[PDB]
C-alpha cells in the first residue's frame, strides 16, 4: 500500500524542490522518477547548455579577439569529446548531490513510471502508493509539428546525445532554445542554418534587442532565413532535405525541431484521479497550485505559468511552506520574472516589452530610453560587437516597468535590476545610483 | 581679455562633464587642460587598465580552463606590443570623441597650465581668461613616500608608459591599484611580488572577500608579502633592491609605488583666489561643491569625497544643473556608492562591511549571510576557482546595508543591486525576486 504524507510525480526541478522542503518540515516525502534524477535542467537543459555555451565563448575569444590582444596560436585544435566528457562529469556530480539531499531530509526515491489509480493513490511497477497530498510535476517535452517526415528531424534531446558534432545542421524554430543552439554550434564550426517561421526570431522579446541579435548573426555569417514554414522533410544521400511553403528547399546532416515545448499530461490517467486540463492543454490549477480535485496539486512546466527552473523551484518550495509550515495564504508571484537567453551575445530581460506596456498603461503613458554602444572588450579589436540596452518607464513618476539588454556581460547583470524593478523602482531611483566604471552595466543608470 | 560664463581648470572626468552640461543649457563654457584630454581615467587609469585586465582574462582562460573545454595548442604566443598598440588606439578614439561633444555644446578647448590671478581670473600662457564661475577639477597624482631612494621606484603612470613588460616587478602597496596591477602583470608572466605594510591588502573591504583574494593569490603562486615596511630603495647590478624594516630585502627590474593618490593643489596659486584647504589637504568645499570664495567651485579627486570617475562626472553634472538650470538645492549624494576592483578574480561591493555594520547598528542587530562556491565555468576544469558572496542585514526588517562579492562575473552584477540597496531593499525583497538560472548572480537571491 505504501504510506507517505506527500508524493511528487516527477523528480525534476519542481518535484525535488517541493519534496525536499516538505521533508524539511517533518513530512514523510517521496519522489517518483522515470528517467535520470534532476529532470530536464540537470540532464538535458540548463546545465549542459551553459557548459557548452562557456566552451563556445572560449572558441569565440580564440578566433575573434585573441589576435588584437596579442595572442596567436599554432595548432588550435578543438576536441568535442573532451568537452562532452567533462560536461557529463559535472552533471554526474550535480545529480549525486540531489540524492544526498533526499536521504538527509527523509525523502524516498522511487524509480518508475507513476500512474493515477484513484484521487489519493498511484501505481508504480504494479505496487500502489498512497498519500494525502500528490504533486504533479511531470514537466514538458519537445514539440514536433504534425507534418509528413517530421520524425526524421531530431530535438534538443538529440543535440546533447551527440558524441561528435555533425558536418551540418538545420535548426527549425524561433524561440530561446533555437537561438541558443544556433549560436553554440555555429561558433564550434558546424555548418549551422537557422530557419524561423515568420518575420524574426524571438517574437515575444523586444524588437530593438532582437534586431541587435540579427545584426550579430549577419556579422558572423550565421545564416538566418525569415518566412520559412516547413511543409515536408525527406531523406537524401547528403542527409535530410527540408521543403518550405514559399518554394525553396535546404539540405543538411541533422535537422533539429526547436519550435516549442508541450506539457507531459497524457500517460498519467488523470481522469481516474479527476484532474482536468485547461483550454491550452496544461493542467488546470488556481493561484495556490491546487487542481480541481482537493489533495492534488500541480506546478512547474506542466502548469505552464512560466517554463523556467527557478519558477518551478520557488513554486514548489512555496507550496510546501503552505502545506507543512502553516503559511495558509502563501503563493507564487508570477509577475516580473527575469530571464536570460545564452545566445551570442547573451540577451537579458525583465518586466514588460514596449508593446506589453502600451496595452497595460496606455500609449500616451509610456516613455522609452535606448542606448547603442560597443563594449570595450570587443571595440579595441577588429570585431566590434554591438550592445543594445532598453528601459521602459510608465506614468508621471516614470516607474521602470521593463528592462531589456543584449551584449557581453548581460547574463550576470539582470538579477540585481530584477530586485529593484520588483520593488517599484522609478527612473529617478536608477539615476540617483552612481555608475560603476568601466562596465557595460553602468549604461542602465546613465540613460537620457 | 577673453571672457566666459564658466571655465574648468582640468580637462578630465570632472571638468569635461561639468562644461558639457553647462554648455548644454546655453552657458558659454571652456575646458583648460595641461597634458592629455580625458584626464587620468582615459589616458592612464580606468581605460588602459581594463583593456589590460581583459587581455589578462584571455591569458587566464587559455592556460587554466582551455584544456578541459577541449582546446589545446602546440604553442601559445603572447606579444605585449600588439596589446599596447590597440590599447592606445582605443584611447586615441575616445580622446577624439570629446572634440565632437564640445562642438555640439559650444565648449572651447584651451590648452595650457591654468593659474589663478584673482577670484575671477586665471592665466594660461600669459593670456588672461576671466569668468563668472570657475570650477577647479585638477584631479590627483600618485603618492611617492619620503624614504632614501624613493625616486628609483615608479608609479602606475610608468606601468602604462612601458613599451615592453619587464622580467620582474615589485609592487609596494595595499590599495585597489596595487592589487589590480599585481594580478594583471602576474597573469602576463612577469615575476610579480606584492608587498603590503600590515596584515592584509584592501583595508576597508570586507574580510571574507579579501580572505578569498589572498587564497586565490596563493593558489596561483602570486607571492603576497605581509608586514613589509620599506625603509630604503637602492640601485644595484641585479636590478633595484628594496630594504624592509624587518631586515629582509627583495630585488626586481622595476619597483612600483601604489601607496595612494593625493590631490593636485600646489600649482594653481590658490592663495590668490582665496581658496583654502581642509586639514586632510584637499580643497575645502560644502555639500554643493562651493569653495569659501563666491563663484569658485571644486569637485572630483581634488576635493576627495570618493575618488572615482563617475563621482566626478555626476557631481559636475549636478553642479551645472544648479547654476544653469534653476535647481538651486541640487547636490551630489555621496552615500552608498558601488565599487568594483578588477582583481583576479574581480571584487565587487556596495554599502557597509561587517565591521562597519556592527559599529553602526551593534552586534545583535546584524545578521550575515555567506556563500562559498565554485562557478560552473571553472568547476568543469582542473582549476577550481572559488567565488565568495556576502550579504549583511540590519534590524528586525532585515534592511540590506551591505553586499559584497569576489568571483567570475562579479564586475557586472553589482550595479543592479546598488539601485535596490539605495531604495532600502530588505532580505524579503531579495528572497521575493526569482533567480536567473544558471548564473552566479542568483546566489544573492537564494541565501539562507
Ligand atoms: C535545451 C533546454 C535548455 C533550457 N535552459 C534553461 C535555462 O537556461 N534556464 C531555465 O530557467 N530553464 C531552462 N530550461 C527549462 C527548464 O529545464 C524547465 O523549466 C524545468 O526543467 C522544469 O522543471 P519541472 O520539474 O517542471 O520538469 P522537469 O525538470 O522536466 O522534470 C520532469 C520529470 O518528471 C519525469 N516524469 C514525467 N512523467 C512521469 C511519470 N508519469 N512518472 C514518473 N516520472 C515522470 C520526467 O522523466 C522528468 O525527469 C531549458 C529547457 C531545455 C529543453
Ligand atoms: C591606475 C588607475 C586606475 C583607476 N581605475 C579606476 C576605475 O576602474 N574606476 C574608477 O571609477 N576610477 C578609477 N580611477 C580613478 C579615476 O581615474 C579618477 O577618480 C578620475 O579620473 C578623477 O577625475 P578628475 O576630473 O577628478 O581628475 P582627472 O581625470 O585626473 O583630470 C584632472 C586633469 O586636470 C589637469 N590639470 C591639473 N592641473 C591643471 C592646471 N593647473 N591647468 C590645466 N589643467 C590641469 C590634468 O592634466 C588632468 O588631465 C583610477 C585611477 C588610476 C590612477
Amino acid at each position: 500500500m505504501r504510506e507517505y504524507d506527500i508524493i511528487a510525480i516527477g523528480g525534476g526541478s519542481g518535484g525535488i524542490a517541493t519534496m525536499n522542503r516538505a521533508g524539511e518540515h517533518g513530512a514523510q516525502a517521496a519522489v517518483i522518477e522515470e528517467k535520470k534524477l534532476g529532470g530536464t535542467c540537470v540532464n538535458v537543459g540548463c546545465v549542459p547548455k551553459k557548459i557548452m555555451w562557456y566552451g563556445a565563448q572560449i572558441a569565440e575569444t580564440f578566433h575573434q579577439f585573441g589576435e588584437d590582444y596579442g595572442f596567436k596560436t599554432t595548432d588550435l585544435n578543438f576536441d568535442f569529446a573532451t568537452l562532452r566528457r567533462n560536461r557529463e562529469s559535472y552533471i554526474d556530480r550535480a545529480r549525486s548531490s540531489y540524492d544526498g539531499s533526499f536521504k538527509r531530509n527523509g525523502v524516498d526515491l522511487i524509480e518508475g513510471h507513476a500512474e493515477f489509480v484513484d484521487s489519493h493513490t498511484v501505481s508504480v511497477n504494479g505496487e500502489l502508493i498512497r498519500a494525502k497530498h500528490i504533486v504533479i510535476a511531470t514537466g514538458a517535452h519537445p514539440s514536433i509539428p504534425n507534418i509528413p517526415g517530421a520524425e526524421l528531424g531530431g530535438s534538443s534531446d538529440d543535440v546533447f546525445a551527440w558524441e561528435e558534432l555533425p558536418e551540418s545542421v538545420a535548426i527549425l524554430g524561433a524561440g530561446y532554445i533555437a537561438v541558443e543552439l544556433a549560436g553554440v554550434l555555429h561558433t564550434f564550426g558546424v555548418k549551422t542554418d537557422l530557419f524561423v517561421r515568420r518575420d524574426r526570431p524571438l517574437r515575444g522579446f523586444d524588437s530593438y534587442i532582437v534586431e541587435g541579435l540579427v545584426k550579430e548573426m549577419e556579422r558572423t555569417n550565421l545564416p538566418l532565413h525569415t518566412h520559412k514554414v516547413p511543409v515536408k522533410l525527406e531523406k537524401t544521400t547528403d542527409g535530410i532535405t527540408i521543403h518550405f511553403e514559399d518554394g525553396t528547399s535546404h539540405t543538411a546532416s541533422q535537422v533539429i525541431w526547436a519550435t516549442g515545448r508541450r506539457p507531459n499530461v497524457k500517460g498519467l490517467q488523470l481522469e481516474k484521479a479527476g484532474v482536468t486540463l485547461n483550454e491550452r492543454g496544461f493542467i488546470q490549477v488556481d493561484e495556490y497550485q491546487n487542481t480541481v480535485v482537493e489533495g492534488i496539486y500541480a506546478l512547474g512546466d506542466v502548469t505552464g505559468e512560466k517554463e523556467l527552473t527557478p519558477v518551478a523551484i520557488k513554486a514548489g518550495r512555496t507550496l510546501s511552506e503552505r502545506l507543512f509550515n502553516g503559511k495558509t495564504t502563501a503563493k507564487m508571484d508570477y509577475s516580473t520574472i527575469p530571464t536570460v537567453v545564452f545566445s551570442h551575445p547573451a540577451i537579458g530581460t525583465v518586466g514588460l516589452t514596449e508593446e506589453q506596456a502600451i496595452k497595460e498603461y496606455g500609449q500616451d503613458q509610456i516613455k522609452v530610453y535606448k542606448s547603442s554602444f560597443a563594449s570595450m572588450y570587443s571595440a579595441c579589436t577588429r570585431n566590434r560587437q554591438e550592445s543594445r540596452f532598453k528601459l521602459i518607464t510608465a506614468g508621471s513618476e516614470e516607474k521602470v516597468v521593463g528592462l531589456h539588454g543584449i551584449g557581453y556581460g548581460v547574463d550576470e547583470m539582470i538579477q540585481g535590476f530584477a530586485v529593484a524593478i520588483k520593488m517599484g523602482a522609478t527612473k529617478a531611483d536608477f539615476d540617483a545610483t552612481v555608475a560603476i566604471h568601466p562596465t557595460s552595466s553602468e549604461e542602465f543608470v546613465t540613460m537620457r
